């Protein structure tokens, strides 16, 4: 664990004051939790996307994501470039191993450099923040946050 | 005024507003709050609004959160404080609600206003007054929202 790679990782952590605060409020959102408690009804996805789009106006991130527990399964949603994308989280051993590794930890949040699951040729530093509320299976009810490219992270280093 | 004596003081308040400012901005511009205002502030959904604010207050460690919403030309003031959801109508200019007209008449996205409280006048706070980007028909922001900070919370946020 060389000193220069601790400093880079530590320096990035200290830089993201606003993205971390919003990721925590999104993961713990009462509005999002209501939607999850209702069974993730498709009819309200436009409201969820508009809620996330409002947050992205405040932030300077490439994407916002929600990973919600429903009936024992994980449902992954993402707002990116105005499009609301969704898919089901896959079993362990597949491209969604980020979700099981984070939720198995005791960390309230983590910064994860990973390839994207909708566009694998893209990569981001994801702010994975867990909700305080857990589902019946022990997984967090909601894992949510932002995806940051290098340009946005470089602007946070300056500030 | 007198800078050098307040310069040590001034740095201390900025550490007070790193998280409280970000959440105040997201609350004022909240799509969830906006929908409620667009629906006419129906009383049936106040429990949802109060539960929504309770999540935010757990994150920030602040004494109070407030919402000042425009509806049919009048301002409606709501506050969550110590688990209680308080509400009243904003009064005309020249009264104790001059903070609202002075702020909304300005061009500032937000302001810090040291003022006595309108529900409990014996209390005072530094209020983070943040305006929504969307405006009502009268030109005032659809929503002004934010947190009220005591000295104790600011003194702790000072050390950090
Ligand atoms: N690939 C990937 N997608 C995510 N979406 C949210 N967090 C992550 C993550 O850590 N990795
Ligand atoms: N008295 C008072 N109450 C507020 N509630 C929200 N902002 C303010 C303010 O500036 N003054």
């Amino acid at each position: 664990l060389p000193a220069q790679v601790k400093g880079l990782a530590a320096h990035i952590n200290l830089s993201l004051s606003q993205d971390l605060a919003i990721s925590e409020s999104l993961a713990n959102s009462y509005f999002i939790e209501q939607w999850v408690r209702e069974g993730l009804p498709e009819e309200r996805q436009n409201d969820i996307a508009a809620y996330l789009a409002r947050l992205m106006e405040q932030l300077d991130t490439e994407l916002l994501f929600i990973a919600a527990q429903h009936q024992g399964r994980g449902y992954y949603f993402q707002l990116r470039n105005g499009e609301f994308l969704q898919r089901i989280i896959q079993p362990p051993g597949s491209e969604d191993d980020w979700y099981y590794h984070f939720t198995d930890s005791d960390n309230a949040y983590e910064l994860n450099l990973d390839s994207d699951t909708f566009s694998p040729d893209d990569a981001f530093v994801y702010v994975n923040y867990r909700s305080t509320v857990n589902a019946a299976n022990g997984r967090p009810l909601v894992v949510a946050g932002a995806g940051l490219d290098l340009s946005q992270m470089a602007s946070l280093i300056d500030d």
